[PDB]
Parts: structure tokens; sequence; C-alpha cells
């Protein structure tokens, strides 16, 4: 097994305030395949200046997906206090064929800081975190969201400059507010921008450390890191699984400005992923440092036949979901 660094030496966890009503917003960003939203590129052949019909894993036209939002935590003028999160940890979803994720879409626009609805701020991109596995159930106090045996965790870190992917048994810790302790509400991750995101010295383990407060990582078969360049550009992330393992997709490395997703990793996870949840993150800012963080959107994948329009340079800038209606069907034919 892999050394993933020391266990947390903390005797308690940070208290977590779950307030789902603050995260219930209607900010629709439905799939528009005309603009090639949510498209994993059919890698393997050379396509250029051509229109084809292709059956693969796609989200459906007009799917609103599931929206998730991360918020600044409670704070006084000087001191971060309780984390502030939605009820995401108890909402375990079926993995099925996997999913794609629209990330950072609202970046640059003006939006509410969530925990203080009357306060607006410029929206910044934030990366999603996921917990995935083969077996789920409840924690000791009865709350849902516990993943058993080896669990895949995808956790961004370093103020959005890396992604960590690791596959470990998650042993719930027993201090106050921890998942095997008293006064448990939800687990979460956090970082503390004042100390973790100072210029030139980003803390590349902040979120991982926060996670290690709620769970001891045991028998990790791997822990990989992927560096990310800092920007506010819209991006797409995807995840699927085959007998070869778990496949991660991103628009970042191959189509940063266009959004087409290409595979960047295959993780040696051969036990079938059946379940996932979104890991809530809360940003331990002080009141005067509060920002708004871009909602992200998760859309389930399914086998569908699309018309794909490949440009001269090889990218897909237009698609049709053939089964959407008879008109689309006709156009595909
Ligand atoms: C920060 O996280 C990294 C993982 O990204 C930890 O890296 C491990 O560090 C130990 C030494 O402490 C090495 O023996 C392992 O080989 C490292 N693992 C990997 C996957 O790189 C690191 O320990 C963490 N740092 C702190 C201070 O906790
Ligand atoms: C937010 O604004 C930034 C800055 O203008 C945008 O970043 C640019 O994105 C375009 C592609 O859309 C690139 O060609 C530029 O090189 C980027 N500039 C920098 C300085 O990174 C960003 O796209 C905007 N985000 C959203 C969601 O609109």
């Amino acid at each position: 097994y892999v050394d993933v660094g020391p266990d947390s030496v903390k005797s308690a966890c940070i208290e977590v305030d779950i307030q789902q009503t603050f995260f219930d917003k209607t900010w629709p960003r439905p799939i528009d395949v005309s603009k090639a939203d949510g498209i994993i590129y059919p890698q393997g052949r050379t396509y250029s200046n051509i229109t084809i019909t292709y059956q693969g894993l796609f989200p459906y036209q007009g799917d609103h997906g599931d929206m998730y939002v991360y918020s600044a935590g409670h704070a006084t003028g000087t001191t971060p206090q309780k984390l502030f999160v939605a009820n995401y940890s108890q909402d375990v979803k079926q993995f099925a064929n996997g999913f794609v994720v629209r990330i950072g879409a609202a970046a640059n626009s003006t939006g509410t800081v969530i925990i203080s609805p009357s306060t607006s701020a410029t929206i910044r991109k934030i990366y999603p975190a996921f917990m995935l596995g083969s077996s789920v159930g409840n924690f000791s106090d009865g709350k849902m969201g516990r993943f058993f045996n080896h669990t895949l965790v995808l956790l961004p870190d370093g103020c959005g400059t890396l992604l960590r992917a690791f596959y470990c048994i998650l042993e719930p810790r027993s201090g106050n507010h921890c998942p095997a302790g008293n006064s448990y509400t939800s687990f979460a991750t956090y970082h503390t921008p004042a100390t973790d995101c100072s210029d030139g010295n980003y803390n590349r383990n902040a979120s991982l450390n926060s996670f290690k407060e709620y769970f001891n990582l045991r028998n990790c078969t791997f822990m990989y890191t992927y560096n990310i360049t800092e920007d506010e550009i819209l991006e797409w992330f995807g995840i699927t699984q085959t007998a070869q393992g778990v496949h991660l997709f991103s628009s970042r490395y191959v189509d940063l400005y266009g959004g087409n997703m290409f595979q960047f990793a295959t993780l040696p996870v051969y036990d079938t992923i059946k379940y996932y949840s979104i890991i809530p993150h809360s940003i331990r800012s002080i009141q005067s440092d509060r920002k708004a963080w871009a909602a992200f959107y998760v859309y389930k994948l399914q086998p569908l036949t699309f018309l794909l329009d490949f440009s001269v340079d090889g990218y897909i800038r237009r698609a049709i979901d053939c089964g959407f209606n008879d008109l689309s069907q006709l156009h595909c034919s």
C-alpha cells in the first residue's frame, strides 16, 4: 500500500452547519448539444471536416442536471467558525454509466456569497469533489453517506491548482463532530484562504488535511496528483468506468477554450463503482474575505446516438441529440 502522509493529530473535527435552504437556488444551465455541451470526444480515429452519427455516452439535450454549490463558512470579523454546507453527503447517487460536470460557468459574473444572501461578490470558479464506491450505508449515529471498503476520492487542492485521486479504506474518526464521534452532522472538506492561498505559497494539502480530520486513510492502493493551471475558464470534467478501470476526462489539456473532453487518466479501480456523492467543501474565510463560488452541474451519461459535427481542426462544435424529437431524428438521418 501507498504512504499518503500522516494521520491528522487533531482530537476533534471542525463543526459543520448544514443549511440546505441556503443552497436551494434556481440557476439553470441545461445541456445544449448545439454548442457541444458535455461531449466526450470519440478518441481513436482521425476526424476532420465531417459530420457523422455516432453512438456513445452522452448527456441528453436539455438536461438540467444536478446543481451543487460550495459556500464560505461562518465567521466573525477575525475568526472562521463553523463550516457552512448543503446536505450533499447524505445524498448518495447511483453511478450507472458515469457523468459529466460543467465547472466554473458563472465565473466573473456577480453573485451572492450564499451564507450571507444580501452580500454580493464576483464569482470565482471552484472545483468539485467526489466520493465514489461499491458499497454504502450509514454512519454510527444513523446518518447516510458512509462508503465501505475501498473508496475512490477525487479531491482538488492547493487553491485549485491540483486534483488528487486516491483509493483507500475510509475509517471514520471518533472525535467531536467526526463521523464516528459525538455531535456529527456531516463530513466536509475545507481550506483557509488567509493561510492556505497566499501568493507563492499555496497549501497543496489543505483540503486533504481537512479530509484526514474526518477519516483516517487506510490501505491506499494509489494516490495520484494532477497539476492545474490557475484561471477562471469554464471547463468540463467526465468520469466513466470499464473493466480497464475508472476513466477521468477533462477539457483542460486538449481543448481548454472549446470544452471537448479527452481522457487524462485510467485509475486501477476494478471493483465496480455503483455509488457516488458530492463532498461538500466550505471555505474558511473571514467575513471581509468572502467570495462567491461558481456552482457546478452534474449530468448523467447514457448510450445515445448523436450527430457529431467535426470541424477542420478536428474538434466538435455542434451536435444533435437524435432521439430528442422527430425533427432532430430527421436531421440526423
Ligand atoms: C501532502 O500530501 C502528499 C500526497 O500528495 C503526501 O505525500 C506523501 O509524503 C510521504 C512523506 O511524508 C511520502 O513517503 C509519500 O511517498 C508521499 N505520497 C505521495 C502519494 O506523494 C505528504 O505527506 C503530505 N504532506 C503533509 C505535510 O502531510
Ligand atoms: C473570466 O474572465 C477571464 C479573463 O478574461 C477569462 O479568461 C480568458 O478566457 C479566454 C477563453 O474564454 C482565453 O482566451 C483567455 O486567454 C483567458 N484569459 C485569461 C487571463 O485567463 C475567462 O474565460 C472568463 N470566464 C468565464 C466563465 O467567462
